[PDB]
């Protein structure tokens, strides 16, 4: 459960092994599940975030999130990653933030 | 604070979902201290992949509204958030959180 100080940056990533299979990334918080956005390989297939505060970067041949500025009230929570084939879901491992 | 709901061991569990019954594939899992566990998936009322054991889990399909039925509760592997989300436009949509929790 990494700790982060209001205005960092933090960066997200993905370990499930490389497909070319859709991918959803969302997050669980005690306000429920939030929907952030979907890629296939590199390419981002839908994406519920602002620019201004959150990037998809994919350089380095894989896929991360970035939060350019940290805020405990909204970021704060489990981060999932989830490939579905087969009709299901193949889950990374969670990534868990907290503030202060 | 968060709510949640408390079984002895022993108990069955009925969990439900409250997303808007449409015929779109539905994924059902669980989040724990172990990770994400994948429980089973349904489009209407069909089963589409199921990973559960039927002598412990039962998907009950009766009024077309899906539940889990958990036939005798463990804490210490049932215990957690439990989660359904609707696939559509690349996305999912997610149903309000469930959470369960043993008697400590």
């Amino acid at each position: 459960a990494r700790i982060y100080k209001e205005g960092e940056k933090v960066q997200v990533d993905c370990d499930l092994k490389q497909s070319g299979t859709l991918t959803f990334w969302f997050r669980i918080n005690s306000k429920g599940a939030d929907y952030l956005f979907s890629v296939k390989s590199a390419d981002i297939k839908e994406n519920d975030l602002n620019s201004e505060h959150y990037t998809v970067n994919t350089n380095s041949g894989k896929v991360q999130l970035d939060i350019k500025s940290f805020k405990k009230k909204t970021d704060s929570g489990v981060y999932v990653c989830a490939a579905m084939n087969s009709n299901k879901l193949f889950f990374g491992g969670l990534t868990r933030i907290e503030g202060e």
